């Protein structure tokens, strides 16, 4: 049978199971219609997106990550798709929310760097408008009342601050982001997207990581202890909020864990001080790098 003979079949099969094996049926039509024959991507979005209704956690998980392999394939389906997105991060399932999450951190810098690269359409203007909300309401999310949902809240409000803040030439940008758009690129005269505007979205979403860490688990600490330490090296003009945070932290859980927290906050202050602009706040690191119980020895190899 032809390709798309082949999906129809499937998809009407996939309508009719009644248990997870309908996930096996949906992956064999996302091959096809994203790798086989991806123009026929478009001709089954609805087909696909209607399964985001299931009961089945992992049928609605699996439309997600369906909806991140669409965009991936072709970023301007998210104008088709963000408004089931959106229902599928609301979802009162907590694993459902936290792949929505985690699929946000991946599609909200694809979407800004297509803004920027397109002229702009009425429809791509709702599209950033949606995006934007959505974002936004994940960092509303670093006060979720689950564990999980908080620890993905802080890794996507982690991409937020270093999208929109500009690279420096001495920012140390991990590889696999190297080709992320980030604030510098975007211009100040766009018609619609608003530098300003997203200059201070950036800085108020470290606002929210830095009155999260005074709110939380041990694992939402060291993950926000972790994203802070990227922070300072991938966008090193946050380095002095950085170094405050942690200077704050330590002044001020279950004791149980000081232990396990201070070795975790010793090790990341220690490679922020391995970057070079660490050395404008050389004497303040190394004050609390010794008040903190760390070695000379230590401190003196991870100098820059």
């Amino acid at each position: 049978m032809t390709t798309s003979e082949r999906v129809v079949d499937l998809l009407n099969q996939a309508a009719l199971i009644t248990n997870d094996s309908k996930i096996t049926v949906l992956k064999q039509v996302q091959e096809l219609i994203i790798n086989k024959d991806p123009t026929l991507l478009d001709n089954f979005l609805d087909e696909i997106i209607a399964f985001q209704a299931d009961k089945s956690i992992e049928v609605r998980k699996f439309v997600i990550g369906f909806i991140e392999e669409a965009c991936k394939r072709d970023i301007e389906l998210l104008l088709k798709l963000i408004a089931n997105l959106n229902m599928l991060l609301r979802d009162e399932n907590v694993n459902v929310v936290k792949k929505a999450i985690l699929t946000m951190t991946q599609l909200y810098k694809v979407a800004l760097q297509w803004m920027v690269k397109s002229v702009i359409s009425e429809l791509q203007e709702a599209c950033w408008d949606m995006v934007s909300a959505m974002a936004g309401d994940i960092i509303l999310l670093l006060d979720s009342d689950n564990d999980g949902i908080r620890t993905h809240a802080i890794k996507f409000v982690e991409g937020l601050i270093v999208t929109l803040s500009p690279r420096m030439a001495d920012s140390e940008i991990p590889r696999r982001q190297e080709h992320d758009i980030s604030l510098d690129r975007i211009p100040r005269d766009h018609p619609y997207i608003q530098y300003n505007v997203l200059w201070e979205e950036g800085k108020a979403a470290l606002e929210q990581l830095l009155k999260f860490m005074v709110h939380i688990s041990s694992i939402n600490l060291t993950t926000a202890l972790g994203s802070l330490a990227n922070i300072a090296r991938q966008r090193p003009m946050f380095m002095s909020e950085v170094i405050q945070a942690y200077e704050t932290l330590h002044a001020n859980l279950a004791k149980s864990q000081v232990s396990s927290v201070r070795k975790n906050l010793k090790l990341h202050l220690l490679s922020v001080l391995k970057h070079p602009a660490s050395l404008e706040f050389q004497a303040q690191i190394t004050t609390l790098l010794v008040d903190l119980g760390t070695p000379q020895a230590e401190i003196a190899r991870n100098m820059p």
